[PDB]
């Protein structure tokens, strides 16, 4: 779900605050995303909005609000076995979408950009 | 999900092993249930199994395999406010099971139960 979402990036990079870092940050970072990835963590975004568009193909699975299990045996995120099918996929979104973002560039030029204008 | 329950008395009951514990104890601790409880702990059982069996008056919400978020502060158990309806509802039999579980007397003749003849 968005809530475990949010602290499965903390697990990956401990000295982050998502919503302020992650959110609104290139076409892709945050709800909707259109166009071309201007960077690096964009296209880490874009990959998750995709992530998520795959998932409802399940039925009845909804990514924003489907809770799974998971652990941080620190940096290092675990998606349980047991997961349901729906689960699963969603915290492989998820831990996909956390490890990217802590091995990509971040650049300061592209937090809130002008999605508008250069989207 | 079953696996989270297993998790959610080792919290409650921290030297049990729910699994050779709790199974097959009276007329309803296990897969199924019938007749008249033989006992406290019995009782606990089969008000979970019909907590179950009203869960599944929400739709798409099974029991057995839907993993909710919910943690262990120590004995004490927490379902998360940010579950949705069905994890919530499932979290809840859970969590009611596991303090019922503490509370009651375990009766090792009550064990192995012979089912077919007593229930
Ligand atoms: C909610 C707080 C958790 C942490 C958020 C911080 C960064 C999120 C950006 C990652 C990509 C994205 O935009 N992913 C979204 C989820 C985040 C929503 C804000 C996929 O959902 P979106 O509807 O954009 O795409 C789905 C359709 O493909
Ligand atoms: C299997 C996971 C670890 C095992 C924990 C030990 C069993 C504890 C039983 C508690 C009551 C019960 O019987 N609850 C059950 C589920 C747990 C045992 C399978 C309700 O499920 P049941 O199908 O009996 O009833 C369904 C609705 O009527
Ligand atoms: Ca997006
Ligand atoms: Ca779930
Ligand atoms: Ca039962």
């Amino acid at each position: 779900a968005l809530f475990q979402f949010r602290s499965m990036i903390k697990c990956a990079i401990p000295g982050s605050h998502p919503l302020m870092d992650f959110n609104n940050y290139g076409c892709y970072c945050g709800w909707g995303g259109s166009g071309t990835p201007v960077d690096e963590l964009d296209r880490c975004c874009e990959t998750h909005d995709n992530c998520y568009r795959d998932a409802k193909n399940l039925s009845g699975c909804y990514p924003y609000t489907e809770s799974y299990s998971y652990s941080c045996s620190n940096t290092e995120i675990t998606c349980n076995s047991k997961n349901n099918a729906c689960e699963a996929f969603i915290c492989n979104c998820d831990r996909n979408a956390a490890i990217c973002f802590s091995k990509a560039p971040y650049n300061k030029e592209h937090k809130n950009l002008d999605t508008k204008k250069y989207c």
